[PDB]
């Protein structure tokens, strides 16, 4: 072990600190330090080192955390339902690793429904017979922020379900480039902090007080999670995405079920190219089990299900200069 005991306590401690502080900056702030891929490097060597000394892994390790504290400001809104995170991945291994253990777990291969790691703010919707009585942020996965009144602002966001059913699901809420690239011009002439990138400004607007603001910024959604199934049937990811279409809610046509891991990572490796002709930015892939009665067997850890992982892209913007 290249690390001895003291060294890598040592360094489990300056990397605990900077990454909280830096999580702080980014869920509390919307305004992080560091660019997101230092934080990622630095991330990922805690997480080396916590799984070469177990023993090191601390109840404030930002690896046992999800999101972060509520914006004040707002209404709590807490979660009948727990909110997570991803683990992620960044090569093609990581991809047939998550294969390989998810098979140990199954005993046999898996389907996969694939989606798009629809770059912005992660959202949670509730329904009372048909009608959208809130939505909220993630927040720290068990506590968000009430900004139902701002997600009302939101087109795509149904106020009313075609069946008059309760319900509750996840899913992303956004800025298309389109109007990212806009409203800057328009910050920059008001003298204002343009947003950095599509995602903080997504954060950005749905996190103001203001609903008058909000209103006006143009967000859209995609939805594909569902965690209050009420009466829906069904029983597999592919077809709850079809369901959360059908009773309203707006959802990415880009998933594709895969039934092998070589076909995930062709579709992977596609729209990773497509990725420019979207009209939303993307930061990855989401590879998940596509049978229900599986993920349940798969289960979740502290910060993550254990069916799932995101295949993460570098932002285009780095790889177009
Ligand atoms: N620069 C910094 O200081 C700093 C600090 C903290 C975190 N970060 C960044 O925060 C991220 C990690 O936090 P994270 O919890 O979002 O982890 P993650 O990036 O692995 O995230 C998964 C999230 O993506 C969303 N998502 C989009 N499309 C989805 C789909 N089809 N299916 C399921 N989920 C979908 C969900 O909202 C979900 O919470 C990283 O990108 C990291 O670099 C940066």
């Amino acid at each position: 072990q290249p690390l001895t005991l003291t060294a890598a306590t040592t360094r489990a401690q300056e990397l605990r600190k900077q990454l909280n502080q830096y999580s702080h900056e980014y869920y509390v702030k919307d305004q992080p330090s560091v660019e997101d891929y230092v934080y990622d490097r630095l991330y990922k060597e805690l997480v080396d080192i916590e799984t070469e000394f177990p023993d090191l892994i601390t109840p404030d390790s930002p690896t046992q955390r999800v999101g972060g504290k509520v914006l004040s400001g707002f209404e709590k809104a807490p979660h009948d339902i727990p909110m997570y995170s991803l683990n992620d991945g960044f090569s093609k291994e990581d991809i047939f690793a998550f294969d390989e253990r998810v098979r140990k777990a199954i005993g046999k291969p898996v389907a996969y429904c694939c989606e798009l790691k629809i770059d912005g703010l992660a959202i949670s919707l509730r329904y009372e017979n048909g009608v959208f009585v809130r939505g909220a942020t993630r927040g720290d996965g068990t506590v968000g922020e009430n900004i139902t009144e701002n997600l009302r602002t939101v087109r795509s966001v149904p106020m009313r379900l075609t069946e008059p059913i309760s319900v509750e699901v996840r899913g992303e809420c956004y800025m298309p480039k389109q109007s990212f690239v806009a409203l800057n011009e328009e910050r920059e002439e008001n003298g204002q902090d343009i947003f950095a990138n599509p995602r903080n400004a997504a954060a950005g607007s749905l996190r103001q007080l203001d609903t008058k603001i909000v209103a006006k910024r143009n967000l859209n959604t995609f939805l594909y999670t569902v965690a209050d199934f009420g009466p829906m049937k069904a029983k597999t990811q592919f077809e709850a995405l079809e369901e959360l279409s059908a009773i309203g809610f707006r959802t990415n046509p880009e998933r594709q079920l895969c039934q092998s891991i070589d076909e995930v990572w062709a579709y992977i490796e596609e729209y990773h190219e497509k990725r420019s002709t979207l009209p939303y930015e993307i930061d990855g892939i989401v590879i998940k089990v596509n049978e229900f009665a599986l993920q349940d067997e798969l289960g979740f850890t502290v910060k993550a299900p254990r069916w799932a992982i995101a295949y993460k892209f570098p932002p285009e913007e780095a790889e177009t200069v």
